[PDB]
C-alpha cells in the first residue's frame, strides 16, 4: 500500500464514498474512528473494536504523555505492538500558553515528536482549539496561531524522514463560526499543505444547528480531494448530517462513554438500559442490528449488569453501540455508492426521532 | 446424558480423575468453578469462561435472591439462558437465626426453591457454615443444625419432580476441625444420602496446616463412591494439596478478584502486575501459559492497564487467572491418569515457592 492515498468511489451531493490506502491498511469513507484515550478503547479487546467493523481507532497525545510515557511507549515498541491494534492509528495533537506552546510542555515540536514516538499513522497538527463562545478578535488571534502553529507542525513532520515516509498530517481549520475566519484558515493550510483536512473547533457547546451552519460554508472551503474530518463528532444524527454537508471522518467518546452509563443506542433512538422497564424485556438491545451482544443477550440482563455496576455490562454495552456506529457508517457509506444517501437520511431521521 | 454419573476412571493415593456426566454437560475431575456471583463470572463472557477451560460455573442462591431476584430469573428463562452459559451451573445455597432458617428470610425449603428457579444443575444442600475458632459445643450444635436441615433440604428436593429429575443435590459437611463432629456429620448426610459431598466450614480462618489436616480425617468419611467438593477454595497449591487428600472439585473468588486487583498466577507464583518492575517488561503474565491473554500482551501493558483502571485490565488479568487455573487442574487430572501426580505436586510446589 502507499503512504497515503485517498480515492472518491461515489458521491452524492456533497456527501463522498471512498477509501484511503495507508501502510497498516485500508479506510472507508465516511469512517467512525473509536477513540482509545489510555490506549485502550475502553472495555474493548482490539480483536472486538475490528469484529464491530472499526478500520482505525483514535489515539491521544495529551493523555499517552502522561501515562505510560511516550519515551516509554517507542522503547516498548510503539502503540500498534503496546495495545495490540496492527491497523491504522489517528493521534489527536494535545490541542484539545505562549506562541512558543502550552505548559501544564506541549508544542508543535514535541506534540510531532510524541506522535511519532507513539508510531501514529496520521498524525494531526498541534493546535489552539478557540472556546465557544468567541469573540472575533479572539477567534481571529487563536486561528492565526493555529496556522502558524499548522506551519510548525507540516516542518517537525517533515524534517524526520521515517515519520515523513509512513505516516500522513492532517491539518486542522480553526475560526470559530465566522465565515472569514474560516475561510483564511482554510487559504493557509491549503498553502502549507497536508494530507488531510481537520474542521476543529466545533461540538464545543455551539448546538447542532449552529455547527451545521458552519458546515454548510466551511467544508467547501477545503480541498475537495483530500478527506475532511470533523473533530469530536458525535451523536448518530451529528454524524448523517455532517456527511451531507462533506465530511469523510468523525471521531467521538459518546459510544463507549454513554455505554458505560447504560445508554445504547439503536435505529429507533438511544434507550437508558437501566430504566426499569428494561427489566423483564428479553428483546436484544436493537431489533435490526447484527452484532454479537444483539445475537445472544436480553435487554433485561443487561439491565442487571449495568445496575450491579458489573464490568461485563460495559463491555456488551460498549460493544453494541461502537457495532452500532459501524452499522451506521455502512449503511452511509452504501447509500452513497448507490445514490439514495438523501433517502437514507430521511428515512433514518424519521425513525431515530419517532 | 444421565441426570448424575460420577466415574472414576484413575487414582493415586488418596487422589483421583473421573467425571461427572450430567444433562447439560460433562464435567472432568478434579475441577475448579469460576464463580458468578451477579450471574456473571466478572469481567468474562460465558464463551471466555469456556474457552479457558471450565466446564461448570457456581451461581448463588443469596446474591441472585437480591438481584435481580429468582422469580425474575425463573420468569425470563431461568439462569443459563440469563446469563448465556449453556452447561452445568451448581448454587450455593446462602449458608455462607432459629431452627426455620434465616431471616435478613431463607430455609432449607425456600434455599432449595430459589436453586430450582435459577434452574441449577448441582443444587448444595442449605447449611449453617460454623465460624472459626468455633468451641466443640457450639460447633456440634451448629452441625446438628446443618444435618437437619441437609435433611430438609433432601425432602424438598425430592418433591419437585422436575428438580429431583433434571437436576442432582449435594450434602456439606460440618464440625469445624473437631474430628468426631466430622464423623457424625459424615455418617449423617450418608445416612440421607446425596449424589456429592462438600466439605464445608473450612477456608475460613483456620490456615492451610490445619485445613489439610482436617482434610486428612474427614474426605475418607465420605461416600468413596462420590464427588467431594471443597468449598471455597483457593489458592493454587491449597488445590494440590487438597487433591492430594482425596477431592474433586473447587470453587473460589481468588482467579477473578486478585486478578481485578493486579494479582496475576504463575508456575513461579502469584506475582503484582501493578509493581514498577513490570512498567517495561515485555514478556507474557506467564511464560508457559497456552492462554489468549499471554499469546498477545505484554506485563508492561497490563501493568499500565491496571494502573489506570482500565477494565481491559480487569478483563485481561481475569481471563489469565481463570485459564491459568484450568491449566492447573489439567495438568492434575493428566498426572493422576499417568500416576505421576505425587511427582507433579512436588515439582509444581518446589517452582511455584522458588
Ligand atoms: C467533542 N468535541 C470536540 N472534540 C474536539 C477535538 C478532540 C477530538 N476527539 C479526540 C479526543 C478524545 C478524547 C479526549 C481528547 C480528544 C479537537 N481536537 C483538536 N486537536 N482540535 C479541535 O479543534 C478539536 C475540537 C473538538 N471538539
Ligand atoms: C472462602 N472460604 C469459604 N467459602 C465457603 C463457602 C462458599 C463457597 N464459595 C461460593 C461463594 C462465592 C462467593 C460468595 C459466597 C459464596 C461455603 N458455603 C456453604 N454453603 N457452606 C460452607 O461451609 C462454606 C464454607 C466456605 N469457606
Ligand atoms: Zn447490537
Ligand atoms: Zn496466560
Amino acid at each position: 500500500r502507499p503512504r497515503f492515498s485517498f480515492s472518491i468511489a461515489a458521491r452524492e451531493g456533497k456527501a463522498r464514498t471512498g477509501t484511503i490506502e495507508m501502510k497498516r491498511g485500508v479506510i472507508r469513507t465516511p469512517a467512525f474512528m473509536p477513540v482509545g484515550t489510555a490506549a485502550t478503547v475502553k472495555a474493548l479487546k482490539p480483536e472486538t473494536v475490528r469484529a464491530t467493523g472499526a478500520d482505525i481507532i483514535l489515539g491521544n497525545t495529551y493523555h499517552l504523555m502522561l501515562r505510560p510515557g511516550a519515551e516509554r511507549i517507542a522503547k516498548l515498541g510503539g502503540l500498534h505492538s503496546f495495545m495490540g491494534w496492527d491497523r491504522p492509528i489517528l493521534t489527536d495533537s494535545g490541542g484539545y500558553q505562549s506562541e512558543e506552546g502550552v505548559t501544564f510542555m506541549l508544542s508543535p515540536e514535541r506534540s510531532i515528536e510524541i506522535q511519532h514516538l507513539l508510531g501514529s499513522d496520521i498524525v494531526m497538527a498541534f493546535d489552539e482549539c478557540t472556546p465557544y463562545p468567541a469573540t472575533p478578535s479572539r477567534a481571529a488571534s487563536s486561528m492565526e496561531r493555529s496556522m502558524r502553529w499548522a506551519k510548525r507542525s507540516r516542518d517537525a513532520f517533515d524534517s524526520r524522514k521515517e515519520q515523513a515516509e509512513n505516516a500522513a498530517l492532517f491539518g486542522i481549520q480553526q475560526g470559530s463560526v465566522f465565515e472569514n475566519l474560516r475561510q483564511q484558515s482554510a487559504d493557509a493550510l491549503a498553502e502549507i499543505g497536508f494530507d488531510g483536512y481537520a474542521v476543529g473547533g466545533l461540538a464545543v457547546g455551539e448546538g447542532q444547528d449552529e455547527m451545521f451552519r458552519v458546515l454548510d460554508f466551511s467544508v467547501p472551503m477545503l480541498p475537495d480531494d483530500k478527506p475532511h474530518y470533523l473533530m469530536g463528532v458525535g451523536k448518530p444524527d451529528d454524524i448523517v448530517g455532517a456527511v451531507e454537508r462533506g465530511i469523510d471522518m468523525f471521531d467521538c467518546v459518546l459510544p463507549t462513554r454513554s455505554g458505560r452509563n447504560g445508554q445504547a443506542f439503536t435505529w429507533d433512538g438511544p434507550i437508558n438500559i437501566r430504566n426499569a422497564r428494561f427489566s423483564e424485556d428479553l428483546k436484544p438491545l436493537d431489533s435490526e442490528c447484527h452484532c454479537a451482544v444483539c445475537q445472544k443477550w436480553s435487554r433485561a440482563y443487561i439491565h442487571h449488569l449495568i445496575r450491579a455496576g458489573e464490568i461485563l455490562g460495559a463491555m456488551l454495552m460498549t460493544e453494541h453501540n461502537i457495532a452500532f456506529y459501524q452499522q451506521l457508517m455502512q449503511k452511509i457509506r452504501d447509500s452513497i455508492s448507490e445514490g439514495r444517501f438523501s433517502q437514507f437520511a430521511q428515512d433514518f431521521r424519521a425513525r431515530y426521532f419517532a
